[PDB]
């Protein structure tokens, strides 16, 4: 009840940094989050020894895939927790609650494919959920876990709180599907620019929810370029994998998948960071202002690529 978790003095100030690493010490990155949860939501949010097997079981069911693991997944909610911190008062006790879960939960059993091999193997997956297919599958596995007993976080809830709770986990986890990104901002775009958004509009703040979403998944954009780059490999080493098995099947990858196209890396990320993550970081600083550290770091690491391509490196 008196307990409070601390971190050492270098990570105790620079968690609340947008361009935050959680280091390699994958022991440390559960006492990072409950740090997260107890700062961001207060330490009576959650019963410690429910949140404490909850994380366990969420770590259990991630696959030691190369990007999509429990790193990212902690990575992801400590980038929720600085677009809460520095935006505290536009936020409710239940989306403080039900976010960082989320984005805890966010890519849960993700087996390192797409959607669409799934859907070109015939995976049962795909069967079972035609569109955003792995996406369906992480909300579910959430439920799974939080059903589990002396798993249920949420128990303290209302009936009805404990309901909403679960719907903003299920459309945050929809929307980290990068499908249905470029259609929530675009009208999020649209509804900011003619003056129509309105954050007391409940589908207004579902689609500034989702925004929020793409930028926490994307935010290794935002990391110092030595993060940025490494974990570019890692990323690759999925999307490559991926490739050989649609080679498999006998389909030629798309260029992003295809490990004979390694040699164009700058010009693909160049076109990731114009088409998505400059566009996704433009639109949520806009929306909310003090998140433009995460825009000026996209800007940054984009201008690392341009200097790669040019043969300065950095
Ligand atoms: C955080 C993050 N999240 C996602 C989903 N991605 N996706 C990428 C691939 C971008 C890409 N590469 C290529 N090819 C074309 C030939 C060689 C490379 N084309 N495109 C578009 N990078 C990221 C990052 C950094
Ligand atoms: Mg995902
Ligand atoms: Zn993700």
């Amino acid at each position: 009840g008196l307990m409070q978790f601390t971190l050492p003095v270098r990570l105790c100030k620079e968690i609340e940094l947008f361009h935050f690493d959680i280091g390699p010490f994958e022991n440390m990155w559960p006492g990072i989050f409950v740090y997260m949860v107890h700062r961001s939501c207060g330490t009576s949010c959650f019963e410690l020894e429910k949140l404490c097997r909850f994380i366990m079981s969420v770590k259990k069911n991630y696959r030691r895939v190369p990007y999509h693991n429990w790193k990212h997944a902690v990575t992801v909610a400590h980038c929720m927790y600085a677009i809460l911190q520095n935006n505290h008062t536009l936020f409710t006790d239940l989306e403080r609650k039900g976010l960082l879960i989320a984005c805890l939960c966010h890519d849960l059993d993700h087996r390192g494919f797409s959607n669409s091999y799934l859907q070109k193997f015939d995976h049962p997956l795909a069967a079972l959920y035609s569109t955003s297919t792995m996406e369906q599958h992480h909300f579910s596995q959430t439920v799974s876990i939080l059903q589990l007993e002396g798993h249920n976080i949420f128990s303290t809830l209302s009936s009805s709180e404990y309901e909403q709770v679960l719907e903003i986990i299920r459309k945050a986890i929809i929307a980290t599907d990068l499908a249905l990104y470029f259609g929530n901002r675009k009208q999020l775009e649209e509804m900011y620019q003619t003056g129509s958004l309105n954050l007391n509009n409940q589908s207004h703040r579902d689609r500034v929810i989702g925004l929020m979403m793409t930028a926490c998944d994307l935010c290794s954009v935002t990391k110092l370029w030595p993060v940025t780059k490494l974990t570019a490999n890692d990323i690759y080493a999925e999307f490559w994998a991926e490739g050989d098995e649609m080679k498999k099947l006998g389909i030629q990858p798309i260029p992003m998948m295809d490990r004979d196209k390694k040699d164009e890396v700058p010009q693909g990320q160049l076109g990731f960071y114009n088409a998505v993550a400059i566009p996704c970081y433009t639109t949520l600083t806009q929306i909310l202002p003090p998140t433009e550290p995460l825009l000026k770091a996209c800007r940054d690491n984009l201008s690392q690529w341009e200097k790669v391509i040019r043969g300065e490196e950095t």
